[PDB]
């Protein structure tokens, strides 16, 4: 059975963030051990089964700090290197073997920055940087690409989305979303790669959206029962699910998960937690 876990969903005024763990097996949350660094706003992703956590700032101060959770020990490490500069909202993805750290945010601007972590090596390079400033980027791995989708520029939502060819070296601006979404979650389910929720330039949004790479094209994915701006993404178990996110007026304490068969969202209570969800890795 695979886990999900969630880190960032609320962050403490001084700066502790929530890991959360949910077995969707027995439908249990737990918290789990925060992080060494004090911070918020890190990106996450899961390399070699463990959950790496990039970036972030402790207030006003941005980050360039990297720790990675074992879930078999309970225990975060301080074994990786940093990386290159400090930056907050960073999209995190694995391809090929190497964990990427893609745009955020740090005291001067929105980035295009684009850095690539090796495993074997312990080492951080820049690679090409995206062709738009963006922070808060959704990123997802389908067909050997690397995807980044939406995000800001600041203030405004945006519908751009781009995609990376490690052989190339290059990024390409492909069909944008339907809908122009900052805080949204991504996440490749049968072999497409399905947005949902976030913000739009108005309202916090309950839509969804798929892109089909041999199409180049999005399509409307029926939409959830809530609206979720801040929703977490993830298939765990072969199934879709959204944890949590913000309505408009509140924050929200339930899951839902696609159901494609009978074309609709299932909505679950989560726990009352102060915040349920964040940045979302799965591990087996």
């Amino acid at each position: 059975g695979e886990v999900l876990f969630a880190v960032g969903g609320w962050c403490s005024g001084d700066a502790i963030s929530s890991v959360e763990r949910y077995d969707p097996q027995t439908n249990e949350w737990r918290m789990v051990a925060s992080m060494s660094k004090r911070r918020c706003g890190v990106g996450v992703s899961v390399l070699d089964d463990l959950l790496y956590a990039v970036g972030g700032h402790d207030g006003s101060s941005y980050l360039n700090s990297v720790e990675r959770y074992d879930p078999k020990t309970n225990q975060w490490s301080s074994d990786v290197a940093p990386t290159s500069t400090c930056r907050t909202s960073v999209g995190v993805a694995v391809l090929g073997g190497f964990l990427y750290a893609v745009g955020g945010q740090d005291g001067v601007s929105c980035l295009n920055i684009v850095e690539r972590y090796d495993p074997k090596e312990n080492k951080w390079t820049r690679v090409a940087s995206m062709s738009t400033r963006r922070l808060g980027v959704a990123v997802a791995v389908l067909g050997g690409f690397l995807y980044a989708v939406g995000g800001s520029d600041g203030t405004s939502p945006l519908n751009t989305v781009e995609r990376y060819n490690p052989q190339e070296n290059r990024w390409h601006t492909i069909a944008p979303m339907g809908t122009r979404r900052k805080h949204l979650g991504c996440a490749v389910y049968q072999d497409m790669i399905y947005a949902v929720g976030g913000r739009d330039d108005t309202t916090e949004l309950s839509s969804a959206e798929r892109y089909n790479p041999r199409t180049n094209q999005w399509s409307p994915v029926v939409a959830m029962t809530s609206r979720r701006s801040g929703v977490g993404l993830a298939v765990v178990n072969g199934q879709l699910m959204a944890v949590g996110g913000f309505d408009g007026t509140t924050y929200l304490k339930t899951i839902e998960v696609f159901d494609p068969d009978a074309n609709t969202w299932r909505l679950y209570g989560g726990m009352n937690y102060r915040r349920l969800g964040g940045g979302v890795g799965v591990i087996k």
